[PDB]
């Protein structure tokens, strides 16, 4: 992988894996994701960090919001997929990460995805607002002039996800996390959640439709001693789906989001 | 990746993944055993399968028996890892897939894995051993002067492994396959048994010590709606016995040993 020209967006190349694939041997959503978070490393990494100098002395860290990918076509086996990736900041808010995925050979895009993060303190989990000071330190590495993967008016990234009301239509109960779920600093993979959400969707529709939209709400981290609930309802030649995860105990929220899938 | 000169063996490097790393900053055993599988698959293509033309007229399939790993330096996130691999066949009892690991800076081995195979009808289930033209097909992608990964006499990926007896000193129990846990055949990948036997062993053995060898036999498959219990009991550097058997009548998926090196 490399940094562009201009040294404001990075990009890598993926030969798709044997075991990265579905029954459809196509990467499934949960290896895109991976590749986005992987192209997300190695572009931090390239420019000198995740975190600034003054986030690891404040005991910051940057905390996903929202993940929303959209898919045209999933590599098969054994393609090359390129993936640009580039970070925005949205005033206090936090940042916004962007990448935009094309087929190698064609040079079409294949999929994009955006996500909003947060700056959090690592201790307390408390969020803030972005300072001036440590803001200063990350916006020399952003594009200036703004820069979209979803430019649209009324875009399926920005929309409100409602709550999911019990009884669910469907669900998978007892959901928990193993050590090839955990991330090096031994918290809950991001993806893993993903894979969680889509626990709950029945196998007709894994069989006869291909996943195009999916859009999730991070709201509390699963621990590596919490047992997870995933529930869906349908909400719809598309079919949409409202998802929840809850602890398995007490029903608390960890993530909301949508899925939309379009017949094969 | 690529076949080497005398198209006999296949070779392919690796960068490691930040996803792929533990909290050592150094690619998890699941990751190495992900990257094994890997490289056989690009080894069978690049010969033209992986299975062969006369298996799949007859609904045959390979299917493993054991996996031995040994691991002397995990590669960290950001290393190159290259991966050399071939395969022998072991008279009609089945086929060995061996694979050596190595730094591509230094050229230094750091691991080496053995594999057996054995032929089974993938209806049935039936273990129908290597007969007629079929070994034939594939006698001419192997070396024929023996090539051992574990050339010691008697070494570890020979020994015989016992059955576990309850009580287990430790259990991780209720473990099911989610989608990502399935292959391109919705079979549940043969990494994820890894992993499984892995769920039970102490936290404080993780964080003290390394793991050097793993050996594990495969006797039944996990079924997409079966559930798994994983256990262990210590028996000793630390060793560990493993069992993962279904977690209602009991039958045994997998038996196992591991050793590990204080960090
Ligand atoms: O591999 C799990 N899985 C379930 N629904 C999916 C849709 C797209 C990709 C992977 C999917
Ligand atoms: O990972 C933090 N981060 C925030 N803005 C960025 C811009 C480029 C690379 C990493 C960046
Ligand atoms: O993250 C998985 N995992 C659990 N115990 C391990 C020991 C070695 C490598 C990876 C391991
Ligand atoms: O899995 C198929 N297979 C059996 N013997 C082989 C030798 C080379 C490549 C693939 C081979």
């Amino acid at each position: 992988g490399s940094l562009t020209e201009d040294g404001l967006s990075y990009k890598e190349k993926f030969v798709v894996r044997s075991y990265e694939v579905g029954s459809n041997k196509t990467a499934t959503v949960e290896t895109i994701a991976n590749l986005l978070q992987e192209v997300g490393c190695n572009h931090a990494q390239s420019v000198g960090f995740a975190t600034t100098t003054t986030m690891r002395k404040l005991h910051l860290i940057w905390v996903t919001a929202r993940m929303h990918i959209e898919i045209y076509k999933y590599p098969a086996w054994g393609d090359v997929v390129e993936i640009e990736t580039w970070c925005q900041s949205e005033g206090r808010i936090g940042t916004r990460r962007d990448w935009i995925l094309k087929d190698s050979v064609t040079g079409e895009v294949t999929g994009r995805a955006t996500s909003k993060w947060v700056m959090m303190n690592q201790d307390t989990r408390r969020l803030q607002k972005v300072s001036d000071d440590v803001r200063d330190e990350y916006l020399v590495f952003c594009p200036q002039e703004p820069r979209l993967a979803f430019p649209e008016e009324n875009n399926r990234s920005l929309k409100k996800i409602p709550k999911l009301e019990d009884p669910a239509q469907y669900s998978m109960i007892g959901l928990k996390p193993r050590r090839a779920d955990l991330d090096m600093n031994q918290h809950v993979n991001n993806v893993t959640y993903i894979g969680w959400v889509l626990e709950s969707i029945p196998q007709e529709i894994v069989d006869t439709h291909e996943l195009q939209v999916i859009t999730l709400d991070y709201r509390r981290e699963c621990q590596q001693d919490d047992v997870v609930d995933s529930l869906t309802t349908t909400t719809s030649n598309d079919s949409q789906f409202l998802h929840l995860l809850r602890l398995s105990g007490d029903g608390q929220e960890i993530n909301r989001g949508t899925t939309l899938w379009r017949k094969k």
